[PDB]
C-alpha cells in the first residue's frame, strides 16, 4: 500500500511516466510486478494515485486554511486567498520532495495521463479558489484573476523544482530564506499582478 | 551544420535528453552514429547545441528590440523592457516549423536532469536574464534588486509554462476565456510582471 505509493513516487519523479517501469518499481518495493498490476492495474492508474495521495493531503490542508480565514472577525482580502493555496505546496517535513520534484515535470508529462490529471485533481480546486477571489471586495474582473491564477500555476511548477534560481542570477547575494519567504513573495508578486490586469482591462 | 540538428531537436522535444539516443537521431538523419559523434562530440553537446543555435535567434532579437527601446525619443520604462524579452518566445511566423519545436524543448526543460539543466542556465540563459534584472534596474523608481531579481525568475517560470501551448485559461474557465493571440499572451504576461514587480518593490520599503 504505502510502500508501493512510495517507491512509485520516487521512480516517477526520476524518470517520468514513460520512463518509469512496473519491473524497475517492484524490484524497489521488493515485490512483483503482479502484486502491483493486482492494486493498480496500469502505470496510468499508479501514476495517478500518487497524485491522489499528494493533493489529496495539499487541498485538505488549503481547506483548512480557508476555514480559518472564514472565522476571522475581521474579514479577509485576495492576498489572503493566494497565500491559502500557496503554502500547503511548499510547508514540508523524504516525504516531501518527491512529490514535489513529481509535480515540477509535470509539463513534460504525456496529455494522455495530463489531462485526466488537470481535470480531475487541480481543476476543482482551482476554481474554487478563483470563485473566492471574485467574492473579495477588490474583484469583479474574472479575466483579472484566471489569467492570474494560470500564472500562479506556471510559478508554483517552477518553485517545485527545488533550483536557488534567485542565488545563481545575484553571484550568491540574495537567497530565500525559507519556504514562507518563497510563499510571501509569490503571494505579493500575484497579488500585484491580478491588480495590475484588472486596471489595465 | 542544419539538419542533424533539426532531427536532434525533434527527438529531444519527444523523448527528452535521457529518452532520445543517437542511434534514432541518425536513423532519422540517413547519417551514421558516428558522423554526429564526430561533428558534435556527446549526446550532452548535442543537446547544448540546440539550445545555442535557439537562443542565439531569440536573443538577437531581444538585443534588437531593446535597441529600439533605446532610440525612442519619449523613452521607455520597465513594461517595454519586459515586453522586450517575452516578444521573442512567443512571435513566430506561422505554421512556424522551427518556433514549435523549440518552443515544445523549452517548455520541458524543468525535466531534463542537472547534467544539462545546469549547464544551460550557466552558459545561455543566465547572461541574457542578468542583462535583463541591469536594464530594468536603470528605470526609477526602482532600486530594489530583489523585487526585480524575483521578478525574473517568476518572468522564467510563466515562459516556460506558456511555452507548453496547453489552453489553461480556456480549461478553468469552462470555455468562456481563451488568449486571442500571441500577442495578447505577451501583453497579459507582460502587465502582469510588472504590476507584480511594483507590489514586491512597494512591500520592502515602510518601516
Amino acid at each position: 500500500m504505502e510502500l508501493i505509493l512510495n517507491e512509485a513516487e520516487k521512480v516517477f519523479a526520476m524518470h517520468g511516466f514513460l520512463g518509469a517501469t512496473l519491473k524497475q518499481i517492484a524490484q524497489n518495493s521488493n515485490v512483483t510486478q503482479a502484486l502491483i498490476t493486482y492494486y493498480y492495474g496500469t502505470k496510468q492508474n499508479l501514476f495517478m494515485e500518487v497524485y491522489r495521495r499528494g493533493l489529496s493531503d495539499i487541498d485538505k490542508k488549503r481547506q483548512n486554511y480557508l476555514d480559518e480565514l472564514k472565522s476571522r472577525p475581521e474579514g479577509y482580502n485576495t492576498y489572503d486567498i493566494v497565500r491559502t493555496y500557496l503554502r500547503p505546496q511548499f510547508e514540508h517535513r523524504q516525504a516531501w520532495m518527491h512529490f514535489a520534484r513529481l509535480q515540477s515535470r509535470l509539463a513534460s508529462e504525456p496529455e494522455e495521463v495530463a489531462v485526466p490529471l488537470r481535470k480531475e485533481l487541480y481543476d476543482h480546486t482551482l476554481k474554487a479558489f478563483i470563485h473566492e477571489i471574485m467574492e473579495c471586495e477588490g474583484e469583479d474582473d474574472a479575466a483579472a484573476v484566471s489569467w492570474g491564477a494560470v500564472f500562479m500555476v506556471s510559478m508554483i511548477l517552477y518553485m517545485l523544482r527545488g533550483v536557488d534560481r534567485i542565488g545563481e542570477l545575484t553571484d550568491g547575494h540574495l537567497h530565500a530564506e525559507s519556504e514562507d519567504d518563497i510563499v510571501e513573495r509569490m503571494t505579493i508578486f500575484i497579488t500585484g499582478g491580478i491588480n495590475s490586469l484588472k486596471q489595465a482591462t
